[PDB]
């Protein structure tokens, strides 16, 4: 099932539904507590990036290396997807701190943003983790929308914001977890995946609009 993805054998990775086949987390999550969301939580997270997506778009955003980011001709909002949420989930139960080797599905190559927060004994939102996420177009150039760049110095500063605001990408799947850390602070682990996965090296972020010639 997952483990024919050749998009996974391509890749020379293991599937995470296919290597951790279990739903109850992994032994780094240590006294762990608050596994998945309710409703009301997953709106919170479509919502925030819709939000920022449709800000983006509008030709609102105003930061930028280069300069404010112009708005887009196409910028779908995002719904959220189960299948994406249930394998992002799982990633998300095994409380390692990094991007896992492969989530893909049938449909479509499959992108990921992380976080994680921490405190002693947990009141963080995932919205506040999305805006952090967004937060790097502070580091973000205009000259890259209309194609994604190879550099991964890049992919690193701004990779997250650009996921967010990728036009092609119309479905969004998270999962989360809590759990005590070996210092016993509370750690607060959201991983998003995205579909079809965004930051294709060469792909434009999305369709630059331009202003009106004859609007006054």
């Amino acid at each position: 099932n997952y483990c024919n993805l050749q998009s996974c054998k391509r890749n020379n990775a293991i599937h995470t539904m296919c290597q951790y086949t279990s739903p109850t987390p992994g032994p780094m999550c240590l006294e762990y507590s608050n596994v998945g969301f309710t409703d009301a939580e997953k709106d919170a997270i479509v919502n925030k990036h819709n939000e920022l997506r449709q800000r983006v778009a509008s030709g609102k955003e105003m930061r930028g290396t280069n300069g404010p980011q112009p708005p887009a001709v196409k910028m779908p909002n995002l719904t959220w997807d189960p299948e994406l949420a249930t394998i992002a989930q799982r990633w998300a139960n095994q409380c390692t701190f990094e991007h896992d080797a492969c989530r893909n599905v049938e449909r479509f190559a499959v992108g990921q943003n992380i976080a994680a927060t921490s405190s002693s004994g947990n009141k963080s939102t995932p919205n506040e983790m999305i805006l952090l996420w967004y937060n790097e177009v502070k580091d973000f150039d205009n000259r890259w929308i209309s194609s994604f760049p190879s550099d991964d110095n890049i992919l690193m500063k701004v990779g997250h914001y650009t996921q967010i605001v990728w036009a092609k990408t119309t479905k969004i799947g998270c999962g989360r977890i809590m759990f005590k850390e070996p210092d016993n602070w509370t750690k607060h682990y959201l991983v998003c995946n995205y579909g079809p996965a965004g930051n294709v090296l060469g792909a434009p972020i999305y369709e630059i609009k331009k202003h009106h010639h004859h609007h006054h």
